[PDB]
C-alpha cells in the first residue's frame, strides 16, 4: 500500500489521475517524481518549469552544476537528481521533442528509464509542447513500463480523452 489517491487503474501497473503533478508531488512527497526534461536540463516551461518554480529555482541550480560536470543527456536518457521539496528524487527523463525534429521511436527508450524505479509519479512524456500525440505516449508507457507508475494529467479535456480512448 502506497499514498497515491484518486487514480484510475489502467493496467496491473499503470494508474492515471486528473491532477497537477506539482500539487500531487507536494501532497504525496513520492520517492521519485519524473521531470519532462531536455538534454540541457534547461527548465523553462512545461512540467520542467513548473517543477523548477515549485523548488524556487533550486532544481535549475543543481541541474546547471550537473551539466557543467557531465555534459548534456541523450534524447531517450535520464539522470537522477534531488527531488528538493517535491520528492526524495527527481528522475529527469528526455523524451524526444517532435517540434525540434527528434525521432519519436526514442519515446520507448525514454520510458525504459522508469523501470529502474519501483514506484514513480510521472507526467506523460513527448506530449504537450514536445509535439507528439498523448494517446500514443500513454500507449508506449503502458507497453514499456513494468514498475508502478502514477500518471498525473493536468489537462481535464485531455485526461477524459485519454481514458475514453484507452484500449
Ligand atoms: C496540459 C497538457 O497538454 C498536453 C498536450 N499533448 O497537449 C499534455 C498536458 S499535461 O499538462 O497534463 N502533462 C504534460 C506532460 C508533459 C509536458 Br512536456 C507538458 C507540457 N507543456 C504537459
Amino acid at each position: 500500500v502506497n499514498s497515491f489517491s484518486g487514480y484510475l487503474k489502467l493496467t496491473d501497473n499503470v494508474y492515471i489521475k486528473n491532477a497537477d503533478i506539482v500539487e500531487e508531488a507536494k501532497k504525496v512527497k513520492p520517492t521519485v517524481v519524473v521531470n519532462a526534461a531536455n538534454v540541457y536540463l534547461k527548465h523553462g516551461g512545461g512540467v520542467a518549469g513548473a517543477l523548477n518554480k515549485a523548488t524556487n529555482n533550486a532544481m535549475q541550480v543543481e541541474s546547471d552544476d550537473y551539466i557543467a560536470t557531465n555534459g548534456p543527456l541523450k534524447v531517450g536518457g535520464s539522470c537522477v537528481l534531488s527531488g528538493h521539496n517535491l520528492a526524495k528524487h527527481c528522475l529527469h527523463v528526455v523524451g524526444p521533442n517532435v517540434n525540434k525534429g527528434e525521432d519519436i521511436q526514442l519515446l520507448k527508450s525514454a520510458y525504459e528509464n522508469f523501470n529502474q524505479h519501483e514506484v514513480l509519479l510521472a507526467p506523460l512524456l513527448s506530449a504537450g509542447i514536445f509535439g507528439a500525440d498523448p494517446i500514443h505516449s500513454l500507449r508506449v508507457c503502458v507497453d514499456t513500463v513494468r514498475t508502478n507508475v502514477y500518471l498525473a494529467v493536468f489537462d481535464k479535456n485531455l485526461y477524459d480523452k485519454l481514458v475514453s480512448s484507452f484500449l
